[PDB]
C-alpha cells in the first residue's frame, strides 16, 4: 500500500483542504497522513474563521509522519503565512519529503517565502492563471503568453510547472524542462466548483504515489476531476462539493 | 446523499481522530464534515504532541457546518479540555446535532464536563471498561457488574449506552430504557489496533446516518471493525492502522 501526506489546512465543510485531499487519497486507495497549518469554520458559501497554527506543531506533524510513514507522495495547500511556509520548506527539506506537488492555493510576504523556499523543492506547482500572473506579476491572456508564463515559473526552481486555464476550451500547460504539453478538458459548467484545485492536486499526488509518471498522473488526474464535476452532490446552500466517489 | 459530522481531534498519522472518522464515512457513502477541536503530531508510537483549539473555534466550525448542511448524524472524540467541551456541547444543544455518538475517548474537570454537559445530549455513549469505571469510579470485572454499569451510565442523560469488553469472547453490552442486548465479537489479536475505538463509533455514525436503527447499526458497524482489523495493513513501526476499505 502506498501513502502519501497533504500539509495543508482544514475545511470543516469537507470539501477542500486536508479533508477534501484526504477523501481522493482513500478513493485512489493510497493511505493517508496530513499535517495541519490551520483550521478553518468554513461551509459552502465561504470561510467564516481562519486560526493559524504554532510554525512548530506544522513542522511536528511532518516529522512524525514522516518519520514513521514512507512517503511516496506529497502535496501543499493552504500554508497561512510566511512563518508556516518556511517551517514546512525546512521540514521537506529535512525529511526528504519527494514527489512534492506545490498547490499555490494562495499576504505578500507569504508569497515570497512560497515562491522562494518552497517552489525549489517542488516537484510539480499547479496554479491558475490568477495565481500564475500574481507569481510572476506579468499579465496572462493568450496561449503564447501562457506558454512563456509556465516556462517563467520553472525558472524558480520546480521541476515542473502546471499552468491551469493558460488559455480558454479551457486548457493547461505542463511545463519541464524537456518541453511544454497542453491537457485539453471539457469546461464543464456547474455549481458545484468548491474544491477543484484542490481535488486535482490531490488526485496527481495520489498517482505520483501508484508510480504513475507525471504526464499520466495530470492527465488522470484531469479525468477524474471531470468525473467528479458532473456527478456533484447538490449539498450547501452555495458552490457545493465535488463527487469524490467518482 | 447523507451527511455526518465528526467533531473531534486531528491525528497526522491518519490512524484515528477526524482522519478516521471521514474516511469511515466515505468508506459507508456518508458526506463527511469535521469541526477540529485539537490537533496533534502522532504516529504509530504515540502522540508526540497536542495543540488545542480556542473553544470558540471549535464552536464556529459547528455553527459553519450546521447551519449549511442537513446533518444525519454526528460524533465526538477527543475534546482536549473543559472549555471545549462546553461549547461542544452548547453547540450540538443550539443547532441540535442529532443522533449523536458519544466516544468518550477520555482532565478530571474535562471529564465532569463531559458527563454533566455532554452525556445528556447523546444517543449513545461507547466507553470502554476502563472509560467505564473511570467515569462512575466503580470497578467492573464480571458481566453482571458490567450490565449494572452500562444502566449506570444510562442514568447520566444519555439514551443509550454501549460499554465495550464488558466481560471477556469481548462481550459489549447495550443499555437503553427498554433493557440490555449482549454482542459478541471475534477477539481478533493484532499489532495493529490503533484507532479501533474511533473507526468504531464513526461507523456507528455513518450507520445511523444511513439510517439504521441503533442496535443494528452497532452489529454492522462491529462486523465491519472486525474485518478492518483482519487486514490492517503493515504501516507504522508500532500499533498500524486498521484498513478502512474492508
Amino acid at each position: 500500500m502506498r501513502v502519501a501526506l497533504t500539509i495543508a489546512g482544514s475545511d470543516s465543510g469537507g470539501g477542500a483542504g486536508v479533508q477534501a485531499d484526504l477523501k481522493v487519497f482513500f478513493r485512489f486507495g493510497v493511505y493517508g497522513t496530513s499535517a495541519l497549518t490551520l483550521v478553518t469554520a468554513q461551509n459552502t458559501l465561504g470561510v467564516q474563521r481562519v486560526h493559524l497554527l504554532p510554525p512548530e506543531v506544522v513542522y511536528a506533524q511532518i516529522e512524525s509522519v514522516a518519520q514513521d510513514f514512507p512517503l511516496h507522495a506529497a502535496k501543499t495547500g493552504a500554508l497561512g503565512d510566511a512563518a508556516i511556509v518556511e517551517a514546512v520548506a525546512e521540514a521537506v527539506r529535512r525529511f526528504g519529503v519527494r514527489p512534492l506537488v506545490v498547490d499555490p492555493v494562495m499576504a505578500k510576504e507569504a508569497a515570497a517565502a512560497l515562491k522562494e523556499r518552497l517552489f525549489p523543492l517542488a516537484d510539480l506547482v499547479t496554479p491558475n492563471r490568477l495565481e500564475a500572473e500574481a507569481l510572476l506579476g506579468r499579465p496572462i491572456r493568450t496561449l503564447k503568453e501562457a506558454e512563456e508564463a509556465a516556462k517563467a515559473l520553472l525558472a524558480l526552481g520546480p521541476k515542473a510547472v502546471l499552468l491551469k486555464g493558460g488559455h480558454l476550451e479551457a486548457v493547461d500547460l505542463l511545463a519541464t524542462r524537456g518541453g511544454v504539453l497542453r491537457f485539453s478538458a471539457p469546461r464543464v459548467h456547474t455549481r458545484n466548483t468548491h474544491g477543484t484545485g484542490c481535488t486535482l492536486s490531490a488526485a496527481i499526488a495520489a498517482l505520483l504515489a501508484k508510480g504513475r509518471p507525471l504526464a499520466e498522473a495530470v492527465a488522470e488526474a484531469k479525468a477524474y476531476l471531470t468525473r467528479a464535476l458532473k456527478t456533484a452532490p447538490s449539498l450547501g446552500h452555495g458552490h457545493g462539493p465535488l463527487d469524490h466517489w467518482a
